[PDB]
């Protein structure tokens, strides 16, 4: 099995921080990674604890949203030593934690979120767990751990969720602007959730809001991925003076 890692792409004047989905990885960030580093943007993308394994149980038994928001927190800082521009977003779990970035940390000019974030009766994400933990388990030749799975996962859904709705209390503090991207098929969260985002940001300078309209979840990765890119390269380039 090929562990992912995390990587970094060198800039200039402006870097990015792209914060990974929950069972994801760096791979999830491929794509736009590339996409900035063809128009000349540094791009930082962490690993989160317990992922990246050939084991599914160590995101449940060595990841936890505290130690996630300290990754994605030494991530920024990493960035904004750098580059005279930095921006985060993520995925839903990444972009819980952009957003608590922009609302709590300092030297950020702007960030935002690919998907809609995992917050309490709002996600399908047991199905999908169990799905890639079955994945990664036959393509390893190791045995099932469903039972294992629903032992610690309904705990860390509600850690998550716990976790997000501190930051979904605290998004009147963001006053950066800020870009929403949503699925508009998606199968692991609802994306109505995007529009109490975009409504919730009562301080932001601005919203960026874009819907994908016919894609499954992972918009960095499948068909929407294209308009995505241009659409945060978009967003970045308003910036400029």
């Amino acid at each position: 099995f090929r562990k992912p890692q995390p990587f970094e792409y060198e800039g200039t004047d402006t870097g990015v921080v792209l914060l990974h989905a929950y069972t994801g990885s760096p791979n999830d960030m491929n794509f736009m990674a590339r996409a900035l580093q063809r128009s000349g943007y540094g791009v930082y993308v962490p690993l989160f604890s317990g992922h990246g394994t050939v084991e599914p149980l160590d995101i449940l038994t060595k990841g936890n949203p505290d130690i996630w928001w300290a990754e994605s927190s030494a991530a920024v800082a990493h960035m904004t030593a750098k580059y005279a521009k930095v921006f985060v977003f993520g995925l839903s779990l990444g972009g819980i934690f952009a957003m608590k970035a922009l609302e709590t940390l300092p030297g950020i000019t702007a960030g935002g979120v690919f998907s809609s974030p995992i917050l309490p009766g709002k996600h399908h994400l047991v199905p999908g767990f169990l799905k890639y933990a079955e994945y990664m388990n036959r393509l390893a030749g190791k045995s099932d751990e469903s039972t294992q799975i629903l032992a610690y996962l309904p705990g860390q859904l509600a850690a998550i969720d716990q976790f997000a709705t501190t930051v979904a209390a605290d998004l009147n503090l963001v006053k950066q602007p800020t870009f929403i991207g949503q699925a508009g098929q998606d199968e692991l969260v609802d994306g109505r959730l995007a529009y109490q985002l975009r409504d919730a940001l009562i301080n932001a300078a601005r919203v960026d809001f874009h819907w994908y309209d016919d894609a499954k979840h992972v918009i960095t990765v499948n068909s929407a991925h294209h308009a995505l890119e241009e659409d945060v390269i978009a967003f970045m380039q308003q910036e400029n003076e």
